[PDB]
């Protein structure tokens, strides 16, 4: 199991990877792809609110990669108050994170202004956002103390190209992108890394959540093209955070072939 | 009074303008400046927490331009619950708003990653953000009904070009910018203006603010330059306001001359 | 004749103004515009080309505004090596140029990559990058021998939101944006000002010259909308240039109310 | 020799790569690492000026990587006549590229704005920008007749935040990042990668050609920090290009850890 060559295993064996949003989609390929990586030489923390999905990820990851250790968590990252206490409470094993995953997130309707509901707004913007700023804090200190570690923040290709909408969505990507940028910025005296991650088109749950559980809306996101897949999104999060120290691959925006922007987007 | 020419004059004469942040600053300079371009002609809605800071300017208003109409309306842009309701409850005199003016917003302390305290996470998100679109969505209505009026965002040079110590304030200020263009993109159909203010460094109380009352710290900000006055970026935004209909002063970043990016300031 | 009302003309009164591309469009609006926000009270240098154009302007400009001074040149910006003396050779009551309007500019064909035409290609980065970067060269020195003075460039929304069939006027309007910003960045110890104006849809002689001649598809760019006029993109270049010395209008994107992006553009 | 693992090297095998600028830096890097990438297993083109240097590579390749083929060319990519010629009469075996790597290019000196050298300005353009797109422009249809193939386009930090003292080159970088999106914009119905590669400070010989030779001030630029080297790019190059088909890593944007910005750059 070296999916990205010797030395990138190398470099990934034996760190500590917590993840959020690890129960679907692209936190979940991700943590797959971590140990298709490393040859399963790693320490995942898989964190989300649906702990079924987790139980079975970590199930999955047991028999596939039996020296891997999983630690599973079931988080609500929007309940502020729990963020620190999580943290501070990893069991001890797990307790030297090096690496964060900032991958939770979600986009609720597609209302144009004057048709969003409150609920949604806030939903976004915490979850988005404010969670990512908390989760990012709690963690940071970890970081500082040793000077080395890889902080990981889901943007969007919304994050930079807005869209008619997608204006909650798009804000909220924006923000973790600006967000992102000076976090970079503040910390170029540390080994810390500081890297966005900016998708187009990845077929997930996230278009399901998106139309509330309609398949039909969901699906139809993506008739006619061929978009990313989970995976492809995991493919490029390793790669960054398998690169020696000194490079920071800090900002990608990766895209299935038949996508340029939200704007154009071929469909055959 | 034509501070800007007999047309904008004009063009401005009756209309009614809805002002967030009325009390000091930009907000209360751009209150005075409609009037000094429309010889007192138009009708204000100053809204703010600080009530006597609001009555304050009415009663300048009312001896400077007595043709001038202004209700006075004390609002914490925050309590979301409030928002639809003060729209609604209007006096029938100012019901028909033609120009918003999203201005109240703040920046709270300049603390990198690490260090922010969730409070100030909250109140700069809320105030810059959320409020700015409850209050966006609640006046629109009023504009799709008549296909006319103008949408204007206060935003930042942060907006557009992150820094160290500014995650918060740069992050809630891309938010804003980013909401601005889909609001823009999908209003393309109408006649409804969309126009994005972002000013660099301004004297007013937005430093004050910032460091929580401190005047040493505020003036610190400005020292050895010679920034931005508030009357300045309601010259601005009157200006943007007064163009014919079909016009959109759509995004315009103003400096004062010795700066050139938040890294790109000159002390002389 | 003060279209922008007292002190915009006090603070015009006596300059000198030297605009490229003078002959139509923008450039001639410009002219114009300058003259009816001044009461006549300013020196025009006026440059293009089409030497009949220029005088026939003139000629307006001389019986319109008695108390204007106007001097014609027949340039092409394209010729480097006649640029330091056109300026060098400038008539005594010229010589002290305060506003410099890098106007001149063009798109070649909307040909994709594969199909762009080299003589295009050159044409357009010659007049639109170099010629501009070569006139500026040229002037600066008299706006740093008396610490003032206006650089206004013509950029585009095209110079930040690149669209498929335009990769050569993108490049070329990016590149200019770019060189603004850099200029603006160097000179932030100057009270020397850098303006940049981009406009959308104009209907000038833009894209009859775009598309060779040819009044059908020139028109039909605009067909089922209602674009701006040259002497909108005027109004806002007097504007930025008339105020108070240490405000800068430094970057502003002007657009038809219909228009939000090269992608998103409404048609009745 | 499988640096990336086995799936890459499968998915370069065969595949016949196009290298400007190979005789240093980074080009010079992406030949030998898509050789450790693909088991040797390419064909490759290397072209450049320095024929000796050419020479000297292909005899390196030709012992370390038996089973390679390599067909070194001597081209200034400036003579614009000599490109459609060059691709024509590419010997029979390397005429079906699949690969076409920009990354010719260079910056001449850091003169302010008013200090530049005209051919300074030709130089920098006429490399960076009107060749690149010449060479895109020649080979663009071997990629339309097959439909595949990637163009790899080095762009810059400087292409995306200008910076004082570099206004041609980064004028220069925003003209390749805008034209190549403009590309990606206009290929979306082929399966035709479009890519990105923006890299902060690298050491090569890049700051020795930008300096005239001058050891000194080149090794100043990357004093008492560790930039990136060439092969940190080479490997992200080879990286975007051995991704499954279906996925264009875009845009990426690669820093050493000490720097965040072009104005962010930590010196220890
Ligand atoms: N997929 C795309 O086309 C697209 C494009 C660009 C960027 N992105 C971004 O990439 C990230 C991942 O998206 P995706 O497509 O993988 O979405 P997804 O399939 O719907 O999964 C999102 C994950 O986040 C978790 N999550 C949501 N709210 C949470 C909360 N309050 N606390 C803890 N976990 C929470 C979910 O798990 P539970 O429900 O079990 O808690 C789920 O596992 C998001 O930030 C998204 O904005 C997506
Ligand atoms: N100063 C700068 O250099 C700078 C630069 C770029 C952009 N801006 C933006 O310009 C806008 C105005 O800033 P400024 O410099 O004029 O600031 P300011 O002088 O501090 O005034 C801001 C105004 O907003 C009001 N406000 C704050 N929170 C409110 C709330 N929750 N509900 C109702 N009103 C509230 C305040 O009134 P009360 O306390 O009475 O409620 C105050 O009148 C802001 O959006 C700011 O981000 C400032
Ligand atoms: N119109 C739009 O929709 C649009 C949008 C955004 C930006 N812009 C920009 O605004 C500026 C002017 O546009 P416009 O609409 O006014 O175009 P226009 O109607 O064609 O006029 C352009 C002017 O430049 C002059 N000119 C062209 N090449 C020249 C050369 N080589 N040497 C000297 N003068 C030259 C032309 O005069 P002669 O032929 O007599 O020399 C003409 O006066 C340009 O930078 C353009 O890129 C236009
Ligand atoms: N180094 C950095 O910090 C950095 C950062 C961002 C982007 N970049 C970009 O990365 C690319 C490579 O730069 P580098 O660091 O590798 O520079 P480098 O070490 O100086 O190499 C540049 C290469 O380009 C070739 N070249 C220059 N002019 C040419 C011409 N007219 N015709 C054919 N070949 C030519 C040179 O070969 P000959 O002299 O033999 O012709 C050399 O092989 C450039 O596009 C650069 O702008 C560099």
């Amino acid at each position: 199991h070296m999916s990205q060559g010797r030395k990138a295993a190398e470099r990934l064996a034996k760190k500590t990877v917590l993840i959020t949003g690890a129960s679907a989609g692209i936190g979940k390929a991700t943590a797959l792809e971590y140990l298709e990586a490393s040859n399963g030489d790693m320490k995942l923390i898989l964190a989300a609110r649906r702990l079924e999905k987790l139980e079975e990820l970590k199930k999955t990851i047991d028999q596939e990669f039996p020296n891997a250790k999983v630690h599973v968590a079931q988080l609500d990252i929007t309940q502020a108050e729990k963020i620190k206490p999580f943290i501070e409470n990893l069991p001890q094993e797990f307790k030297d994170i090096d690496i964060l995953v900032n991958n939770a997130g979600k986009a609720l309707g597609s209302d144009r202004v004057g048709q969003i509901a409150t609920e949604d707004i806030q939903d976004v913007f915490d979850t988005n956002v404010t969670a990512l700023i908390n989760i990012t804090q709690a963690v940071l200190p970890i970081f500082q103390a040793k000077n080395s570690g890889d902080i990981v923040n889901l943007g969007s290709i919304a994050g930079r190209d807005a869209y008619p909408t997608g204006s909650i969505y798009c804000a909220s990507k924006f923000a973790v992108g600006a967000f992102t940028d000076s976090l970079r910025k503040e910390l170029i005296n540390t080994k810390i890394r500081v890297i966005l991650i900016a998708p187009g088109l990845v077929e997930t749950e996230f278009s399901l959540v998106r139309y509330r559980g309609n398949e039909e809306q969901a699906k139809n996101v993506y008739k006619d093209t061929t978009p990313l897949m989970a995976d492809d999104v995991a493919d490029l999060i390793v790669y960054a955070t398998s690169r020696k120290q000194n490079t920071v691959i800090a900002d990608t925006l990766i895209f299935p072939t038949n996508q340029a922007s939200p704007h154009h987007i071929f469909r055959g």
